[PDB]
């Protein structure tokens, strides 16, 4: 039989909450950071569709961490990011307050995206099942972290944080072709088999999180996981990295690495082409 799936955007209230630092977390021994993280998780747990996303007063330390990462990544984007990223990034600086000394609010970003592509943000406490996470995309909802990485290492995070969301994900959700591509991953997942959902999540991971694209003959980055990580952003376009064409039947067999660089990156020819390839693929699963 078919598992429950959301039929309208407010139904995400029933799965957005179906989500403690792991031993190796840089804030693992810090009580104050631990408290701040509980503060953020509660905001997400108490959020209901229709609410304005609670605005957060970020600490001076949190803003410095953002500024440090932001400054270095922006040096690299012109020569590393795909053109769609570069086109949208300045609109966000203008309308959502992206600055070295200011962390943008998820509510302003959500309002900006609703205008551009109908995408919206939902604060999320932590990891959801792939079924639940992808189901949000069906309604152009991106489940998004609101907390900031620990200040001890601004250049590394073992998990998505809001720097990753804002710098890695948001500029492409503002792009119509990318937004369509993403939504169709969500739509395909609704009520799909467990196997199909895992395959869709892996395709998502190697496009939305770690995808490369070819533009005017050059390899560029569009994956959010690359766009928010200085070392892997550089590595991915280095001579050494193993690169293959995006092909869902093959890509979906690849393991998704969390604690290390990826072993392989997949190149999409364009968002339109990736979208077409997923359409062909979803027919088979
Ligand atoms: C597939 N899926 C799923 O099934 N359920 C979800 O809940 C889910 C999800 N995918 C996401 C979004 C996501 N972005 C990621 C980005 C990375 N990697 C990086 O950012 C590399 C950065 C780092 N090494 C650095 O130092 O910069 C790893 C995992 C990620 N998951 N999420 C949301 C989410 C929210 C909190 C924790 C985990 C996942
Ligand atoms: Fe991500």
């Amino acid at each position: 039989s078919v598992p429950w799936f959301p039929k309208k955007i407010s139904d995400l209230d029933h799965c957005a909450n179906r989500v403690e630092l792991d031993a190796d977390h840089p804030g693992f021994k810090d009580n104050v950071y631990r408290k701040r993280r509980k503060y953020f998780a509660d905001l997400a747990m108490n959020y209901k569709h229709g609410d304005p996303i609670p605005k957060v007063e970020f600490t001076e330390e949190e803003i410095k961490t953002w500024g440090t990462v932001f400054q270095e990544l922006n040096k690299l984007y012109p020569t590393h990011a795909c053109r769609e990223y570069l086109k949208n990034l300045p609109l966000l600086s203008k309308y959502c307050g992206y600055r070295e000394d200011n962390i943008p609010q998820l509510e302003d970003v959500s309002n900006f995206l609703k205008e551009r592509t109908g995408f919206s943000i939902r604060p999320v406490a932590g990891y959801l099942s792939p079924r639940d996470f992808l189901s949000g995309l069906a309604f152009r909802v991106f489940h998004c972290t609101q907390y900031v990485r620990h200040s001890s290492d601004p250049f590394y995070t073992p998990e998505p944080d809001t720097c990753h969301e804002l710098l890695g994900h948001v500029p492409l959700l503002a792009e119509p072709s990318f937004a369509q591509f993403s939504q169709e991953i969500g739509l395909a997942s609704l009520g799909a088999s467990e196997e199909a959902v895992q395959k869709l999540a892996t395709c998502y991971f190697f496009t939305v999180e770690f995808g490369l694209c070819k533009q005017d003959g050059q390899l560029r980055v569009f994956g959010a996981g690359l766009l928010s990580s200085i070392s892997e952003l550089k590595h991915a376009l280095s001579g050494h990295a193993k690169v293959k064409p995006f092909d869902p039947k093959i890509t979906c067999k690849q393991e998704c690495l969390i604690t290390t660089f990826q072993d392989v990156y997949f190149v999409s020819e364009s968002f339109e082409d990736a979208k077409e390839k997923m359409r062909e693929f979803t027919k088979t699963i």
